[PDB]
């Protein structure tokens, strides 16, 4: 029904009220409200994503995701509200538990213990370790999109790019996908764009770990030559057989050009960290993604002995599907589809 709010309009109530501005989300505004059903204050999204057909597929893929999974390091959708006919729906609101902040404001205001750095980690991966069992990759796993409420309470968010791991699944299109936040890019993406392996979201984890170990992101490059600049720069030249795997030829050569690096010792980066996070960070940080840790490696690692706990860190009952490739559908196609993943919410929803 009401509402409006910093000139924008919320269609959120009679439900949702005593608004409250939060901040700017990828195509969406994004308040906290009052929930007048379960009598709690939520975040909300406010989602108008129906003029591009990309924008439509990654609102499209979180909404099937998030509701199939079920794990308390996820975000979870308490309530989809959109309009009741299909033309007249615009906007989409998405209704998620209110979170405190997020890794990424925290990390510019506080410096992490190695205590709290360590349950992070495990919260992560224990979250990870859910969404790879579901076979799905998350794909853009950085720290603004892990949500915290407190030192013990971490949540993963935003799977717009997510996508149905593939290890086969090439296409080689350096042009054709957006695969994660530059920044914390593995290797295999930009130079073989291998992007449907389980190793580019252990990858972006090693990122985050590097980011809590020093307050700042370990490999800031401009533009993706510069990222693997900085990637070889602390990791060193790469041996032939990394060399190996490079299937772009043509990628190789701003490679092979290269002044042969030394690698930067990890303690020397990062002199005052703990050497058992410094050793699991080197697992995570490898070059060649045959030779990376996974997920329930990562959790065996000595350092997350305190809490690696197989008995409570669930898994998927199923692997995740994707029931259509939605790759190339048009975006009246997908809002239409967005229109039916959401009618659970509506009122008459049978089946
Ligand atoms: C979310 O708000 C809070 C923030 C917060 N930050 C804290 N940091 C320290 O106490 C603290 C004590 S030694 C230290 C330095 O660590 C390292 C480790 C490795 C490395 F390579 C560089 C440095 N850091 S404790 C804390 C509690 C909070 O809420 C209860
Ligand atoms: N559930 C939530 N609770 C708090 N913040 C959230 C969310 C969600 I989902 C997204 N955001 C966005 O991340 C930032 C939080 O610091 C904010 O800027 C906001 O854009």
């Amino acid at each position: 029904g009401p509402e409006m709010v910093r000139g924008q309009v919320f269609d959120v109530g009679p439900r949702y009220t005593n608004l409250s501005y939060i901040g700017e989300g990828a195509y969406g505004m994004v308040c906290s409200a009052y929930d007048n059903v379960n009598k709690v204050r939520v975040a909300i999204k406010k989602i108008s994503p129906f003029e591009h057909q990309t924008y439509c597929q990654r609102t499209l893929r979180e909404i099937k995701i998030l509701l199939r999974f079920r794990h308390e390091n996820i975000i979870g959708i308490n309530d989809i509200i959109r309009a009741p006919t299909i033309e007249q729906m615009k906007d989409v609101y998405i209704v998620q538990d209110l979170m405190e902040t997020d890794l990424y404001k925290l990390l510019k205001t506080q410096h992490l213990s190695n205590d709290h750095i360590c349950y992070f980690l495990y919260q992560i991966l224990r979250g990870l370790k859910y969404i790879h069992s579901a076979n799905v990759l998350h794909r853009d796993l950085k720290p603004s999109n892990l949500l915290l409420n407190t030192t013990c309470d971490l949540k993963i968010c935003d799977f717009g790019l997510a996508r149905v791991a593939d290890p086969d699944h090439d296409h080689t299109g350096f042009l054709t996908e957006y695969v994660a936040t530059r920044w914390y890019r593995a290797p295999e993406i930009m130079l073989n764009s291998k992007g449907y392996t389980k190793s580019i979201d252990i990858w972006s984890v090693g990122c985050i770990l590097a980011e809590m170990l020093s307050n700042r992101p370990i490999f800031p490059g401009k533009h993706y030559l510069d990222q693997l600049n900085h990637i070889l720069g602390i990791l060193g030249s790469p041996s032939q057989e990394d060399l190996n795997c490079i299937i772009n030829l043509k990628a190789r050569n701003y490679l092979l050009s290269l002044p042969h690096k030394n690698k930067v010792p990890w303690n020397r980066l990062f002199p005052n960290a703990d050497s058992k996070a410094l050793d699991l960070l080197d697992k995570m940080l490898t070059f060649n993604p045959h030779k990376r840790i996974e997920v329930e490696q990562a959790l065996a690692h000595p350092y997350l002995e305190q809490y690696y706990d197989p008995s409570d860190e669930p898994i998927a009952e199923a692997p995740f599907k994707f029931d259509m490739e939605l790759d190339d559908l048009p975006k009246e196609k997908l809002k239409e589809l967005i229109f039916e993943e959401t009618a659970r919410f509506q009122p008459g929803y049978r089946s």
